[PDB]
């Protein structure tokens, strides 16, 4: 019966979650602000009936903690799902991290005390995550030292994931019988223990060049503290890490015996692990954009297509801004979009397309570009081959098809790429 446009109105997009984009809303009345996740019927199947759905939210709604997100409401029309909640303006805590100086087993415990209090809570409810990662830990301010809180937690029982851009960084947190099947909470604390294991290494424990590599790995679930790395790091936190990556889940330790460890309760410099987690980060972000890039080359590519069909079917006079805002919603806010378009691209339907979908281009060139930078970190100006390997490997795309496309859009280079090199080969390897 509840409508969300009744109540709610969009102010910016927040980024992108699981199952659905992240906007930015306020509350019609109360000016109250929310991060919304739309959630498209079409795009996202059901692993449950609507019943089961409406019983979990109801629930989630009375569920409380401080390091688990508040979801405010749910409302549900013929294509989607909206999922209300608060608004955490402090970032992913990866991010936050790559931008310190210092980093301590003080640090990484304050975190993991978090984390393991938001999960016990939520087990006693008997909720389960199955996709905890760094992607769902946002930071509730803009500080250093600010609570963590854990996002989706409950979505997984009721909702589907299989496109690469999704499923980017997911390989490596999730637990060896999620794999085969048969899971339960325990689960939340495999996720956990490899997240600790990152924060004390800055490098995964199960690692591979590309996603199947990386299961494969898992689901063996060998590991070894035998890196340098692990010198500078105590025995109790080795301890914990073993007991929390403990391959059959009863014998595994639960989240509340966790926090009851030894290392929780007791707790220098990781500077290494500090150099790694940026690295990992870095590159994590740019294959992540890499596939964002090419997926809205595509999306413009159809939408230019598809609304220059629609602005020549309305062309009767063999152009007209009422005509060119029009348009806009027989492809689909929409209007005040068209309205901001329309002035500043001014300042022929065809000339307009041009400009307007050219704008969205150089939008979507500065953003490759930025994770490009971020990911250049000694600013040398180009990544080497090794590194568009692993770049290319966590991004899905096979081997000799990148290196084919890189012979093409430069045949003299030597085993490097710039920027505009770069995107040449992501615009070839979308069809374009
Ligand atoms: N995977 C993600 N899902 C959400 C989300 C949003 C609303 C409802 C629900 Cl159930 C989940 C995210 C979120 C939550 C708060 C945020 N606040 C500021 C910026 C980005 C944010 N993103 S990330």
């Amino acid at each position: 019966t509840a409508i969300f446009s009744d109540r709610y109105k969009g102010q910016r997009v927040l980024g992108k979650g699981s199952f659905g984009e992240v906007i930015l809303c306020k509350d019609k009345i109360t000016g109250q602000e929310c991060a919304v996740k739309v959630i498209s019927k079409r795009q996202v199947k059901q692993k449950t009936d609507k019943e089961s759905l409406l019983r979990e939210v109801q629930l989630l709604k009375q569920l409380d903690h401080p390091n688990i997100m508040k979801l405010y409401e749910f409302f549900e029309d013929k294509g989607y799902f909206y999922l209300v909640g608060e608004v955490y303006t402090g970032g992913e805590l990866f991010d936050e991290i790559i931008s310190r100086k210092r980093f301590s087993e003080v640090d990484a415990a304050r975190i993991i005390r978090q984390v393991l209090s938001g999960i016990t809570y939520m087990h006693k409810n008997k909720i389960v995550h199955r996709d905890l990662k760094p992607e769902n830990l946002l930071l509730e301010s803009k500080s250093k030292d600010a609570n963590i809180r854990i996002i989706d937690f409950g979505l997984s029982t009721h909702f589907e994931a299989k496109k690469m851009k999704d499923k980017i960084g997911t390989a490596y947190y999730i637990a060896p019988e999620v794999l085969h099947g048969t899971y339960d909470e325990k689960c939340d604390v495999w996720s956990t223990g490899v997240i600790l294991y990152i924060l004390l290494s800055g490098c995964p424990p199960f690692n591979g060049a590309n996603e199947y590599d990386i299961l494969k790995k898992v689901e063996k679930g060998k590991y070894t503290f035998e890196l340098p790395q692990w010198k500078k790091v105590s025995e109790s936190a080795k301890d914990l890490i073993r007991k929390m990556l403990t391959y059959v889940p009863s014998m595994r330790i639960s989240a509340r015996d966790a926090l009851d460890h030894e290392w929780i309760q007791t707790y220098p410099s990781l500077d290494n692990a500090i150099l790694n987690i940026r690295q990992f980060q870095g590159t994590q972000k740019l294959a992540q954009a890499a596939l964002l890039y090419m997926g809205s080359k595509l999306t413009s590519q159809d939408e230019t297509k598809e609304l220059t069909a629609i602005f020549h079917k309305m062309d009767k006079n063999g152009l007209d801004r009422a005509e060119l805002i029009e348009g806009y919603k027989e492809l689909m806010l929409d209007a005040s979009a068209v309205e901001h378009e329309v002035d500043q691209v001014l300042d022929e339907y065809s000339e307009f397309v041009t400009v307007a979908m050219d704008r969205k281009t150089l939008l979507s060139r500065e953003r490759l570009e930025r994770a490009f930078r971020m990911f250049d970190s000694d600013n040398s100006g180009k990544i080497s081959s090794t590194e568009l390997a692993t770049i290319f490997g966590v991004s899905d795309v096979d081997s000799e098809t990148w290196k084919s496309v890189l012979s093409e859009v430069d045949k003299n280079n030597d085993g490097e790429v710039d920027f505009d090199e770069f995107q040449q080969m992501l615009l070839k390897l979308c069809g374009n």
